[PDB]
C-alpha cells in the first residue's frame, strides 16, 4: 500500500495574525497582467518584500518567493489588485493566504544576489 497520490497541484494553508495597532507585514509583487498565448512559467502573485519584524517573518512558513493562488479562499486570478487588497483588510487581524508549495526546487543560483 504505497504511499503518495496520483500526483495532482498541491496547496498549503498560511494563517496569519496580528493586533489592530500593526500591519501584515507582506508585499505582493509581479502581476503580469498580459494574456500569454503559450504556457511560461510565471505568476501574477508572488511574495516580494517582507517587514522584519512582522507576524509575516514568525509565521515561519511564508517567505520571498511564495507564489500565491487564492485569499480567505477567494481566487485573487480576476480580481483587481483594490479587491485584494480589500480582502485582506476585511479578514482584519487573521488572514488566510492560500499558496502553492513545492518540492521540486534545487538551487537556481544566477549572477545575481536575490
Amino acid at each position: 500500500g504505497s504511499s503518495g497520490s496520483s500526483g495532482s497541484l498541491q496547496t498549503s494553508d498560511v494563517v496569519i495574525h496580528r493586533k489592530e495597532n500593526e500591519g501584515f507585514g507582506f508585499v505582493i509583487i509581479s502581476s503580469l497582467n498580459r494574456p500569454e498565448s503559450g504556457s511560461t512559467i510565471t505568476v501574477p502573485h508572488k511574495i516580494g518584500r517582507i517587514i522584519d519584524g512582522s507576524p509575516a517573518d514568525r509565521c515561519a512558513k511564508l517567505k520571498v518567493g511564495d507564489r500565491i493562488l487564492a485569499v480567505n479562499g477567494q481566487s485573487i486570478i480576476n480580481m483587481p489588485h483594490a479587491d485584494i487588497v480589500k480582502l485582506i483588510k476585511d479578514a482584519g487581524l487573521s488572514v488566510t493566504l492560500r499558496i502553492i508549495p513545492q518540492e521540486e526546487l534545487n538551487s537556481p543560483s544566477g549572477p545575481s544576489s536575490g
